[PDB]
């Protein structure tokens, strides 16, 4: 495995690779072990005060589940990286963020701005103090913890307008992260319009941890890391072994 | 039922149904204010009640609070494997929304091996912003599902206890006091005659909606809640109450 990690690192240009045992597509509990490893990676990188941006999805929900209070007692503020991506509440960044904060015995900020508001309603809402302040907090994140999905899988699960499904399909999206759909070369081919973190913003976040696994995600994971992301990947053998096959 | 004979529960249930306008009364032994395990027994009885009421397909609306949490903790899969979708009955708007019904909803659905849909948890926003959000198709779908609820399982609280437990605006605290609220259920505070005197700023189920819900199960007990329970049921609610001797004996004698 030491070798598997080193090879994955070089292939994907990662800051580091953390690989847990097994294939989460065959053994669901393996997702909880990715969660556990992610938490450990987070705690390695915390400073005295931390603003942690987090996405939704079931894998970051596993991070939240495995979260425990910080032993050194460092200060932790969690914020949802970006909302209004059309997920059911169980899968919203806003939900996962609150859950993680609770488990870490930290604090969190709520941010709910849904996907399909009118131009006027969207323009007005993002100027409201509670939103404006949280957007600023997200802008100054010291950490980002995010998932990676297959494009088709994400597009189906979310409430995706028909015209956008077409675009995602016609532009050969294969992977998705934080509301960006990318093709096989790591290029953006569809951006979901939503407030909060933008792709350009991630270069300003010193510690980024991606958490994604399962053999079925091998292609999505490879595609996402086709460009430099300055990111630590937590994955499992299922994804890593299939990617490197 | 030697048991419920000797413990006097069957006779107590009869009288409680005659006194309040109950669809049915289910009373477990003891006083949950004195004996915390009695809450777990209310949860047990409530779960059994739900299972007797389920149709082929169900949309079960739930409230938060420790009593419905105990219902969720006691929930087990349906041996008949009927279709079970759980939703929160309401969601909060305004400052520091916690949406604890969401918490209980997910917990109960997981225990039942059912499915669930939660309500959004907003930050502090203008009414205009809330009005825009409510019409958003994804949000609208959940509200429509709550509107189609086949069952409602809810707590009942003392008005003062709840207004104080919650992040209640000072203007609304004054209103609740000045209008002599004595009881609370699902985001509505009622006076001693069971009339609404204040409604929490929320989305989801409204009091007028409960008539259309075939099965409503209130779960609330302890001597401290006798006055609140009596007040809530001063008006007809077509509701099955699961409670304890603590509440029932104090109310009746
Ligand atoms: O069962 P408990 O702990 O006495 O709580 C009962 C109360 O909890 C609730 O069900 C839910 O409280 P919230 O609406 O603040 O989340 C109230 O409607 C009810 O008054
Ligand atoms: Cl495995
Ligand atoms: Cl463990
Ligand atoms: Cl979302
Ligand atoms: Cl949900």
């Amino acid at each position: 495995l030491t070798l598997l990690e080193k090879t994955l690192k070089e292939r994907l240009n990662l800051k580091d690779a953390i690989i847990v045992s097994g294939d989460s597509d065959q053994s669901p509990w393996v997702k909880k072990e990715m969660g556990r490893a992610a938490v450990a990676c987070m705690k390695k990188r915390f400073s005295g005060k931390n603003i942690v941006a987090v996405t939704g999805g079931t894998t970051i929900e596993a991070v939240a589940e495995m979260m425990t209070p910080d032993s050194k007692n460092r200060e932790l503020l969690f914020v949802p990286a970006r909302g209004g991506l059309g997920e059911d509440v169980k899968n919203q960044a806003n939900t996962i963020c609150a859950h993680m904060a609770e488990k870490a015995s930290g604090t969190y900020r709520l941010l709910f701005v849904p996907g399909q508001l009118s131009q006027g309603a969207y323009s007005s809402i993002i100027e409201e103090p509670s939103v404006k302040e949280v957007l600023n907090t997200i802008k100054s994140a010291s950490m980002l913890v995010h998932g990676i999905g297959e494009a088709k899988t994400m597009a189906q699960r979310r409430n995706t307008p028909l015209e956008d499904l077409k675009k995602i399909d016609d532009n050969d999206a294969v992977t998705e992260a934080f509301g960006y759909y990318f093709n096989a070369d790591g290029e953006v081919v569809h951006k979901v319009h939503s407030v909060g973190m933008q792709l350009d913003d991630i270069d300003a976040i010193p510690d980024i941890i991606a958490v994604a696994g399962g053999s079925s995600k091998a292609e999505a994971i490879e595609a996402y890391f086709k460009k430099p992301r300055n990111t630590v990947l937590v994955t499992d053998e299922g994804a890593a072994k299939k990617l490197l096959r």
